[PDB]
């Protein structure tokens, strides 16, 4: 099998500090190198988002 690729790792808990999901916290999914596929923690969004590593920010 495998282990994980050197970078982020998904499961933790991060927001956007820029951008215009600003103010947007959520989980992470996956982890696609630059970009990455996280579920903001909205009733409203009934979808899974992808955002750039500098968008998202581990707080």
């Amino acid at each position: 099998g495998s282990s994980g690729s050197s970078g982020f790792q998904p499961g933790d808990n991060v927001e956007v500090c820029e951008g215009e999901l600003i103010n947007l916290q959520g989980k992470i999914l996956s982890v696609d190198g630059n970009k990455i596929t996280i579920m903001p923690k909205h009733e409203d969004l009934k979808d899974m988002l992808e955002f750039p590593a500098q968008e998202l920010r581990k707080y």
